């Protein structure tokens, strides 16, 4: 009325005494309220937002009388479309602010009126913590009040006899309500309650009011189910959740996910779905993203739900285990005969090609499935466009096979570090029966991080004692005493082999008593000596003897992932349209409605034994 | 006998009765000294060890839990009784004769409870909430901006900063617990990842170059007796500048500690590296034995 700041004081106390008599003004000097001056430009606040963000009681008793001003003025669409413009808060309709504080009462009053029901507020501040976010609910009023848990707000912007939103239209970011849902959900017990049943009452909604389709076959930007989203980010709960739930009124039942055959007394022939549980790669099945792009805390534990555990069995005991072995035998085999076609060959100089007779038939035999098994190796990881060293092994194969193509000398050097690599790589195959690939857990520490690092130091350590030492000669006149094989010299690095080998941790040197030869450079020899070879290795056998007793659920935890990559990767490699595991299902009208697919609606049968 | 039972005493209240009835829980008691139509006591005075009630509060303070509750509101009772009845200053800036804080002889003693408590408590009225630890920003929903003070957690050395006694000086049994708060285990972070790593791995880096330059300088020597100094020649160069930023490093580790009037080791190294110093000025046979044990 007569600044910004007056009517911001006015609301802010929450008695229109100030504010009664001041819309005859506002018409007198035409001032309409939806005017921008009243709002300070920092972010575009109005009078509305500025009102509703002072709260006493869920009740600033102006507000009515603000938009009964707003109405003087005769506009109320510019007026309660006000949204913040910055990139901390953007977008932003004071919608939102009055569901977050959630009074019911101005909800309807503002949804009545007709504000929006939907303000896409991408401001920063609403972006994941990831982003620099602090609260991500899916920049949807419905989803707004979905997340922040006000039911009787959802039963109200989904259907009233006014504007009212559908579930169907998605975010600024390709989410739904759904997404959002699973978003800020979390595994707390409490994050978990009321999240289970929200979800199913917001989809039981838009079943009944949209009985055609149905939600959860809308996918996000990136094209994830909302029970993709849940697998990709770990969330135990929401995900453990949807995959049981049925729906018992069987009026509409036909999103169900866990079914029923029968009960013959303590035995119940229950019946699982699986719709995007397994395709290999080609809708991008949940079971993909558990085993190949999941680095999550809470990959393990989500495998123990039932449906998955199984399944695991189920492919194993069929097309698990028959593969698995052919292909380390076939691998095993192949080593040997590389071995073999390396033994019998003509040494002693001279490595042209020489197969012209009967018995380098052997040889020839051995190189040409030697190179199969390369370029079947190189095709296994163009496909792709221990991941890549089956395919260096296959790159060397070939620089075998274009060297001896050449038959000239110093070209055999490459079948060396072919039957290396290779017998290197059999390894991949030794982590399977048997518990065979416990190393590849500990390697996991000791190579990369442990021995690494210790070896790193200790060469530091000995290569400065080294450089002492040969600087230690002079004073204490030039004298090394025979070791118990460099004798005085200035060369350039002999010094450093001879006393390496007097390093060699391998007769406890001599003992020294009335000093004749170097006096001081003996007793600093042997504290060093005793320092790093009394202790560091110590240091290290000590930490390996306390670092092995971390193993507490990745033994059969790893065991099974190795079930996972493997199993999943051999169904990806040959045909599996074939006929293969993951057997048919029950018919239509117990088997349609699609989140997936035919009548059969592919399923799996479990027998549960329970008694009550 | 009113010692603390670490100076042949038996029991150690404050030497004052208000204090006395403090420690001993007696309420209605310190309603009555505090403000009586008669003679009444300020908790102003402070004892004959430089404390005053709240000190004292702290002293006899102990981490079960019957010790934890009654003196957790008895210290907030009387610290608004002397906030509102003296409403311009506050108690919780007077010292002891160490002029230690009373949070700073909670820090030290290792009293847990009553710390973790004072760190967050909040004043929730408003008339005279200026006073509380813990504040409010906005909460939109199911997140809460909260914002904790710091006035006595880090002013590096300037008035006997907390987290100093809690780093340096504590040697005690729930040193390690006690960093658990909130306020100081995100403070950690805060500190590390700002000028946290970067001067961190400068330091290594810097280290471990002056000390292969130290291992250079050693192996590329003339050898087979005579050490003199024989900086005369470009090849010579090199020795000459490893030999100076050895100095260098010497200087600087020495100033390290020098200032302080893993502690001395890099300190000795210093003394050693002036030693070799001082040898090679003379220059004279007998002189580089310190450069391997400065090397080394």
């Amino acid at each position: 009325v007569f600044n910004r700041p007056i009517l911001f004081d006015i609301v802010s106390r929450g008695s229109t005494a100030d504010l009664d008599g001041l819309l005859p003004f506002l018409l007198t000097h035409k001032k309409r309220l939806t005017d921008e001056e009243f709002r300070e430009p920092s972010t575009g606040k109005t009078c509305l937002p500025k009102a509703l963000l002072n709260l006493s009681n869920g009740r600033n008793d102006t507000i009515p009388v603000l938009l009964d001003i707003a109405e003087r003025t005769g506009n109320m669409r510019e007026f309660i479309n006000s949204p913040f413009r910055d990139i901390y808060y953007r977008g932003q309709t004071a919608l939102h602010i009055a569901i977050e504080r959630r009074c019911k009462h101005y909800v309807e009053l503002l949804v009545a009126q007709g504000a929006d029901v939907h303000a896409q507020a991408r401001g920063r501040f609403f972006q994941p913590k990831d982003e620099g976010g602090y609260f991500y609910f899916g920049e949807l009023p419905l989803s707004l009040a979905a997340c922040t848990n006000q039911p009787h707000i959802v039963n109200y912007l989904t259907e009233n006899p006014h504007k009212k939103a559908d579930m169907r239209r998605q975010d600024s970011r390709g989410n739904t309500v759904l997404h959002a849902l699973v978003a800020i959900a979390d595994n707390t017990r409490e994050n978990t309650k009321f999240v289970t049943k929200m979800y199913d009452l917001l989809l039981l909604k838009c079943a009944r009011l949209f009985p055609d389709s149905n939600l959860e076959a809308v996918l996000n930007n990136d094209g994830l189910s909302p029970l993709m989203m849940a697998a990709k980010t770990g969330k135990i709960g929401i995900f453990q959740h949807i995959i049981r739930r049925e729906v018992t009124d069987e009026d509409t039942r036909h999103l169900s996910r866990k079914f029923k055959d029968w009960a013959y007394g303590p035995v119940y022939s229950s019946l699982y779905d699986l719709s995007s549980l397994d395709t290999c790669g080609e809708e991008a099945s949940v079971l993909e993203i558990l085993v190949y792009n999941s680095k999550i805390e809470n990959r393990h534990e989500m495998l123990a739900v039932e449906p998955i555990n199984e399944l695991l069995r189920d492919k194993w005991r069929k097309f698990g285990a028959v593969s698995f072995y052919i292909n380390v035998v076939s691998y095993l085999c192949a080593m040997v005969i590389f071995t073999l076609t390396a033994y019998y060959q003509p040494l002693e100089g001279t490595p042209p090609y020489p197969y012209r007779t009967t018995v380098d038939y052997l040889r020839l035999a051995g190189e040409v499935i030697t190179l199969f098994t390369g370029v079947l190796f190189f095709f296994t990881n163009i496909k792709d466009l221990f991941q890549l060293l089956y395919f260096i092994y296959s790159v060397l194969v070939i620089v075998s096979a274009a060297l001896y193509l050449a038959g000239i000398e110093a070209y055999l050097a490459v079948m060396v570090f072919a039957l290396v690599l290779g017998w290197m790589n059999a390894l991949y195959f030794t982590r399977g029966l048997k518990l065979t690939g416990t190393y590849s857990i500990m390697i996991q520490k000791i190579l990369f991080k442990d021995l690494f690092r210790f070896l790193l130091v200790y060469l530091l350590f000995m290569i400065g004692y080294a450089s002492a030492l040969v600087s230690l000669l002079n004073p204490c006149a030039n004298m090394k005493v025979c070791n118990e094989s460099c004798r005085d010299s200035e060369t350039f690095s002999t010094f450093l082999l001879d006393l390496f080998k007097l390093t060699i941790g391998m007769g406890d040197l001599e003992m020294l008593s009335s000093t004749k030869y170097p006096v001081v450079f003996i007793i600093l020899l042997v504290t060093y000596i005793i320092l790093t070879f009394v202790l560091l290795l110590n240091m290290l056998i000590a930490l390996m003897g306390e670092t092995v007793g971390q193993v507490s659920k990745e033994s059969k935890h790893i065991w099974k992932l190795q079930w996972a990559t493997t199993i999943l990767d051999i169904e990806r490699s040959f045909p599996v349209f074939l006929r293969k595991a993951f057997r048919s299902g029950e018919m239509v009208t117990v088997g349609k409605s699609s989140d997936g697919t035919p009548d059969r609606r592919w399923c799996f049968r479990v027998d549960e034994v329970n008694w009550s």
